[PDB]
């Protein structure tokens, strides 16, 4: 019914019933006024314009939950690659040694950063998302499941080391708890979020990072699933495009998106037939 009813860093109640505010930023704005005349338009949040809360600028989004009654949320980072290729330029050329994620690396694997990762006791931007990336699903099946916001209040972010096929499956079995129409309706919004993305202009044309598939369901069996937090989404310069699905290799500035759906759709399709 409501995703500020749960919270109860980026996102504020609105005053609208229905709405959400999420902090403007100027990539993740461009992206959403364009998505509303892109085939995409149905696959993402309501964009409803920019609205200031003290002295402050949010988009005026639909609150996904706001029709589910008592909402499960699960919320899926697509792509093989989480950064943007200028992270890569920025810490050969200046790094900013990061601290605080070496220390978050530190937390999940004390003996995963190198030598002079220890001695620095900082690690660069794209180190830190490379290393996330190959621990979880991200490197190889091209998404990671992030969190998960459940109808008894519980919620889960603990998935850092979610990477195996079947380690997926059994979040979305548990996730779905044996409610065959949810998981028939979730492949059904995947299947044709999958065409919309194939035919997409906006999509082609779009780099494509940092973004989530965001399933929600409830226990009347509702199950929707839309694209969201185009923050890092970038426009691709010239006339390039992109095949979302072969393997990123730098300057080809390629998100295995479509990679990650494939497989997504795949896992969804075998957790049915189990
Ligand atoms: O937050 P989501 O989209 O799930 O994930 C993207 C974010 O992931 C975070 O890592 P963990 O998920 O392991 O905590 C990074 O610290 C954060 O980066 P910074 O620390 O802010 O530089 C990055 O975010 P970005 O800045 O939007 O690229
Ligand atoms: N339009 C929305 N309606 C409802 N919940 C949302 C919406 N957008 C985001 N959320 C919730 O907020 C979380 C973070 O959203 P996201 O756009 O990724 O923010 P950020 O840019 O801070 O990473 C999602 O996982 C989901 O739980
Ligand atoms: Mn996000
Ligand atoms: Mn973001």
């Amino acid at each position: 019914g409501s995703h500020m009813s749960w919270v109860q860093g980026s996102f504020k109640a609105a005053g609208t019933s229905g709405l959400i505010l999420k902090r403007c930023s100027e990539p993740e704005r461009y992206c959403l006024a364009r998505l509303m005349a892109d085939a995409l338009r149905g696959c993402v949040p309501a964009f409803h314009g920019v609205v200031e809360r003290d002295g402050e600028s949010y988009l005026q989004l639909q609150d996904l939950l706001d029709g589910f009654d008592g909402p499960c949320v699960l919320d899926c980072k697509m792509g093989v690659r989480t950064y943007l290729e200028e992270e890569l330029t920025k810490a050969r050329e200046r790094p900013k040694l990061r601290k605080d994620m070496y220390k978050k690396m530190l937390a999940v694997d004390p003996e995963a950063p190198t030598e002079e990762e220890h001695a620095q006791r900082a690690v660069t931007k794209p180190r830190y998302m490379q290393w996330r990336e190959g621990i979880s699903s991200s490197t190889t099946l091209g998404f990671r499941i992030e969190g998960i916001k459940k109808a008894d209040g519980s919620c889960s972010t603990d998935f850092k080391t979610t990477r195996s096929r079947e380690q997926v499956l059994r979040v979305f079995e548990e996730f779905v708890q044996g409610d065959e129409e949810v998981l028939r309706r979730y492949l059904n919004r995947l299947q044709q979020i999958r065409d919309t993305l194939e035919v997409s202009e906006f999509f082609r044309r779009h780099e494509v990072i940092g973004s989530s598939l965001l399933f929600v369901h409830d226990h009347c069996h509702r199950a929707g699933v839309w694209l969201i937090d185009f923050g890092k989404t970038t426009p691709l310069p010239d006339g390039q495009i992109l095949d979302h699905r072969r393997p990123w290799e730098e300057g080809n500035r390629e998100d295995g998106y479509l990679l990650g759906l494939d497989n997504l759709i795949g896992i969804l399709a075998s957790l049915a037939e189990r």
